[PDB]
This record gives structure tokens, sequence and C-alpha cells, in this order.
């Protein structure tokens, strides 16, 4: 409340840190599905079912670029990246499965990187 704060957690190494998360994320051999935007033209259904895209490269120009206002909206755009996947492939598909082992090397990271 006014002029009662909790202590104050160091935040000034977190855009250097999330930098490097993303880095091996993008060089991960499973990353193919993921590093560029889906193609909505040549993609049937894409537009339409999937609300807000979101890719690698896009979270990359958004970090450089001075638009995530904390660690948090970060992660956030990291998890959208899978979710789309989910909703629109198969389990047992090779960019379904692609998915499920980004998302689980992703959340390891982060725990380990920050908590």
């Amino acid at each position: 409340s006014m002029s009662v704060k909790k202590p104050k957690r160091d935040d000034s190494k977190d855009l250097a840190l999330c930098s490097m998360i993303l880095t091996e994320m993008e060089t991960h051999e499973d990353a193919w599905p993921f590093l560029l935007p889906v193609n909505l033209k040549l993609v049937p259904g894409y537009k339409k079912v999937i609300k807000k895209p979101m890719d690698f490269s896009t979270i990359r120009e958004k970090l450089s670029s001075g638009q995530y206002p904390n660690l948090e909206t970060f992660a956030l755009d990291v998890r959208l990246v899978f979710d789309n996947c989910e909703t629109f492939n198969e389990d047992d598909s090779d960019i379904g499965r692609a998915g499920h082992n980004m998302r689980k090397y992703f959340e390891k990271k982060w725990t380990d990187t920050f908590k």
C-alpha cells in the first residue's frame, strides 16, 4: 500500500536472461515449426481459428525494441506459441510433438533461471 513496499527483487538482468533463453529455444532442433509466423494466406483455417498468432521471430523483435514491460509478459508470449500449436495440430503429429517438447524445455529453463 502507500509508503509500504515488500523488498525490491533485482530485475536489472532480466532483459539479458530472457534473451538467452530465447537464443536456446531458437537453436533447438524441434524449433522449426516455431521460427517464423504461420503463413496465413497458405494455411486454410489458421487466420479464423487462431486469434493471436505468435512465433519466436516476433518474440525476438518485441524483446529487442522494449515491447515487454516485464518478465511475465515475455513468458506469456512464449506459452502462447505452444497453446496455439496445441489448438491447431493433433498430438500425434510431428508438429504436435515438437510443441510438447519445446514447452517442456522452456518451462525448465524458466524455473532454473529465475525461481
